[PDB]
């Protein structure tokens, strides 16, 4: 009933977990190797007490329970906590979703630090992603038309979150990126405006990704 | 006529570069796009103004002559100002040492950074990598004894500056990674302490990659 979550001084694969904590009010220790120096060390010590299953981060930990995955740690919160979705079909397609998500977070990635192939996420891969998203928004439209925005039923789902994660990763580094989609642009708005994750988010610190 | 380098605000695929007009005393103009406003929408303008090959930087620019892909920007630098080798046995071994830093370089970028495959590239392909280039020192162990260290016969070559740039790059993330790799580590000494590239390393300002 003690929630630690274990990852690296920054976003990445942690981000969803810790935005999910925020949107639901539960607190933890979000634990960061390299605050205290030496991220290299801590994270070495951290394997020798801790026994992970396959040696990675990030690692959630309740009570005694250590928890591995970052998706898996996603879902399994997210059923517990009521944000998964109503229906068996619904379940579905905030997992699809999700799964949407990782294919594109994973390309941007790829791309902005580095700028790699840059031109091509920018004028191929994000605005066809992008669109794809806009779609599934709008097929889940009326579900809600007062500024409420959700990708699954009527409610807040992880995939909620996981998109706007994703967004607000991109649209700080490509400023205006949502801008040619009007569904995706004030869903990101609206979840980023719900209480608990605009002081979040607010209070959390700059990161290189 | 002038140089001007044109790359984004980072080391990257220019430093190489860099260091070697450094090292030759060559006066140029190093511009950097993004080192104030999103290097995007700064490279999107620069190739509606500019011819190149590829829409892709590095390019080097001397006169009206424009020259893109860093790897054929260093070899002809280098066979222009005689940091090549002296024969076309130790041309080839440069390009070679060249070509193999490229591979370990490519693998320490992906890995730095994000953490994706840490322990893979620590304890196998950066001790691996290393030992080939140790190896290869020891080759050219007649070309001489006397506190300078070359990998091809017994002048500087744009490989060592290359091999110099490798783990100058990686020293900053892993810091005691030459420690089992004496002749290497001072060649890297060695290289730093030219009092070109000395000079320019102090001067310089720090990068994300
Ligand atoms: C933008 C984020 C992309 C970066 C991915 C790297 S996350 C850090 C890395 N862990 C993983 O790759 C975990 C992947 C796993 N599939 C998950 O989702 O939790 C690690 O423990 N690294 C330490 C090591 O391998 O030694
Ligand atoms: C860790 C450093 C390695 C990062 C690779 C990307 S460098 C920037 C990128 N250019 C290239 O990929 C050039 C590759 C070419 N083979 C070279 O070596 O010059 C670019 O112009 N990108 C802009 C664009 O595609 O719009």
């Amino acid at each position: 009933d003690n929630i630690v979550l274990y990852y690296f001084d920054a976003r990445g694969k942690a981000e969803l977990i810790r935005l999910i904590f925020a949107y639901l009010g539960i607190e933890y220790t979000d634990k960061r190797f390299g605050v205290n120096g030496d991220a290299f060390v801590e994270f070495k010590n951290f394997k020798k007490e801790k026994d992970t299953p396959f040696e990675q981060v990030p690692i959630l930990q309740i009570g005694d329970l250590i928890l591995a995955q970052s998706q898996a740690i996603v879902r399994y919160l997210s059923k517990k906590y009521n944000i998964c979705g109503e229906s068996e079909l619904n379940e579905f397609y905030a997992d699809m979703i999700f799964c949407g998500v990782q294919d594109i977070h994973y390309k941007f990635n790829n791309t902005n630090l580095f700028k790699q192939n840059e031109t091509t996420f920018l004028n191929e891969d994000l605005p066809k992603w992008s669109g794809y998203f806009e779609k599934l928004l709008k097929k889940n439209h009326t579900n809600n038309n007062n500024d409420k925005y959700y990708f699954v039923g009527n409610n807040l789902t992880y995939a909620d979150l996981a998109v706007f994660n994703l967004y607000d990763d991109i649209e700080t580094k490509y400023p205006s990126s949502l801008k040619n989609f009007p569904l995706l642009k004030a869903h990101n708005e609206f979840i980023s405006n719900l209480p608990n994750i605009k002081n979040y988010i607010t209070n959390r610190k700059e990161s290189v990704y």
